[PDB]
């Protein structure tokens, strides 16, 4: 088996603007967000290609959880705004927290808070305890250990319930997390009225986004002029692309080269003038 991960991140702002939701949530699994969860619409809805996916989460019931999840976290907001007697500035409070195992075996886990952008207080299970940074999350500090059963769940959830979870998901996700679907290129033109003309070569809808993608002018690997990449999540899929320029008399040979992971020999797309 290999690495996967699932991670949360919470932001609450104590005073937001016009559409603007004051609370948002989102999680991802590995390189995908497969979901979302806000204070407007009010609902956790599955995202990209999970939204296909049927039986690994009744979002309905989750919707219920986020909701729960909000009020807290908008409450612990609250009261650090109300700790610097400053309720007319605007203030965000970030949560980033999730598990991740490598070989079916949890390999990692963490739970950390961030407050106008600087550390604000995490969780350590191996006290177990909760670390303050700021002066203010000693209250929070105190107010979240209030009861000897605090502690020992927020351990039980970083060692058990989220991973228990992620394992869930990846069995639901194979045909997801898990693709090699090759690239496919396509090599094109363009000249601007007084440049040189300009060869552009394409791969998209593969996954992941690992690859190799450049230019041979006579066999030669050329210098990209330009390039660029991009992650479509509602897809899940990756695009990548290079251009280079040719000499207004060149006739040497171009061929396009992409390497990746679910080929068994590089392709090679040579451009026809
Ligand atoms: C996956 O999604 C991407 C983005 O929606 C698709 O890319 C677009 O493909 C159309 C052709 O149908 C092009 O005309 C657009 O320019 C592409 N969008 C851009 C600018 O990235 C892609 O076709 C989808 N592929 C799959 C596997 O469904
Ligand atoms: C780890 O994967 C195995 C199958 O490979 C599965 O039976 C098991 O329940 C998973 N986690 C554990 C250790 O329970």
């Amino acid at each position: 088996d290999g690495r996967y991960s699932l991670t949360y991140i919470y932001t609450g702002l104590s005073k937001h603007v016009e559409d603007v939701p004051a609370f948002q949530a989102l999680g991802s699994l590995n390189d995908l967000q497969f979901f979302r969860y806000n204070s407007k619409d009010r609902k956790s809805q599955p995202m990209g290609l999970w939204r296909q996916v049927e039986g690994m989460e009744d979002w309905k019931q989750d919707s219920q959880l986020q909701k729960a999840r909000e009020d807290i976290f908008m409450e612990t907001l609250k009261d650090i705004v109300e700790y610097y007697k400053d309720s007319t500035g605007s203030h965000v409070l970030q949560g980033r927290f999730g598990c991740e195992i490598e070989n079916n075996r949890s390999s990692g886990a963490f739970w950390k808070y961030y407050y106008d952008g600087k550390d604000y207080i995490e969780f350590n299970k191996e006290i177990p305890a909760w670390v303050p940074f700021d002066p203010a999350a000693q209250i929070t500090k105190q107010k979240w250990e209030a009861e000897p059963v605090y502690v020992q769940r927020a351990k039980a959830y970083l060692e058990e319930e989220c991973p228990a979870t992620l394992r869930k998901y990846l069995k639901y996700s194979k045909n997801i997390l898990d693709r090699q679907d090759p690239p496919s290129v396509v090599v094109t033109s363009h000249q601007a009225p007084g440049e040189k003309k300009k060869l552009k070569c394409l791969a998209y809808d593969f996954y992941p986004g690992k690859i190799d993608v450049h230019w041979t002018r006579a066999g030669e690997v050329q210098e990209p002029e330009l390039r660029g990449d991009v992650l479509h999540n509602g897809n899940g899929t990756y695009q990548s692309w290079v251009v280079v320029a040719v000499p207004p008399q060149d006739t040497a040979p171009y061929s396009c080269h992409v390497q990746h992971s679910s080929l068994a020999q590089p392709l090679v797309v040579p451009w026809e003038a």
